[PDB]
């Protein structure tokens, strides 16, 4: 029965936490926004971060769930297209401010470095070996070891969305990142 | 009262060379203060009227480690001889991968440094040190008509996470030599991939 106290919780906690940031949330208040008593939060989560981290799976699996309706909704025909969408898709979610502030601004300081590696690690890494083997099996990409180049693409998309989150000037910073990695992706991929 | 001075100074030195020969070799978690002051030649007070505490004298660590890898990348890159502004970064890349493999940079650098730091702290490490770098490569490229005129910053950003993801990846590895020669290959194919020559 506890099934749904957790889930009245992650809720109001991803909402709160996405309107105004890890920091200037408590967590009394997202009790109050569930339907919940501290008590029933505390019989439930150990601590502040605890509750965090099951708002980032959630919001990872919605995350997943909208990168796979970008890139069917893109009409890729081939590997290379597919390729080419995800890393379109992954510049439009990963702006939504929701998504900016729990997983690319918060979610490093509250996860250690090695906690947020897992994440993007647990979600990105199946769907990027994935794009790739299809690539390298359609002629579209030299046979390589596909989970070094995989590894090294996460680090170069994570990269460029947290120096979009973070920049002087966001909308600008966006455009130019989509043709730098643009061109990177194009470089390696026959067609 | 310069003689305290200097020798606070001194201290300073000792206790910066002995957390990174100890924590080097052992790492930041399993080396406390107290013995890294044994190590010198250093009392409790003269480590804390020099450094407020574990992190602190942690980050002076991590600078010194930097200088030197900056160091070293701009002597590997110059020994090797390159003729142009593509050599250079060709060049660039295998010497951050001997240098990243260096089990004290290992240690400091990518495994210790990212736990210690936060990711803002460690994010601005990397910037620091090699952004300018990687940032003076890349328009010596374009400027050579090696490589297409883009925006200089956010390839050179984005080039930055692929390299400490490939040192990290390496690091971290079941097979960390065979590691290393995949991820190069990997990481050449990529800039090969963009470099006109």
């Amino acid at each position: 029965r506890s099934a749904a106290t957790r889930e009245a919780l992650i809720t109001g906690a991803r909402k709160l936490w996405g309107l105004r940031g890890y920091a200037e949330v408590g967590t009394p208040e997202i009790a109050t926004e569930a339907g919940v008593t501290r008590g029933a939060m505390y019989h439930q989560f150990a601590d502040k971060a605890a509750l965090f981290r099951d708002v980032v799976e959630v919001v990872e699996q919605d995350v997943m769930a909208r990168m796979a309706t970008l890139v069917a909704a893109s009409g890729a025909a081939t590997p290379a297209d597919a390729i080419r969408a995800a890393v379109d898709a992954w510049l439009e979610v990963s702006g939504d401010p929701e998504v900016r502030q729990l997983i690319l601004l918060d979610a490093p300081v509250v996860l250690g470095w090695a906690g947020f590696r897992d994440v993007a690690q647990r979600y990105s890494l199946g769907m990027t070996e994935q794009l790739i083997t299809e690539a390298i099996r359609a002629g579209q990409l030299a046979r390589q070891p596909v989970r070094p180049l995989a590894q090294v693409l996460i680090g170069a998309l994570d990269e460029a969305a947290m120096f979009i989150a973070t920049a002087d000037d966001p909308k600008r910073a966006r455009r130019e990142t989509r043709q730098v990695l643009r061109r990177l992706i194009d470089g390696m991929l026959n067609g």
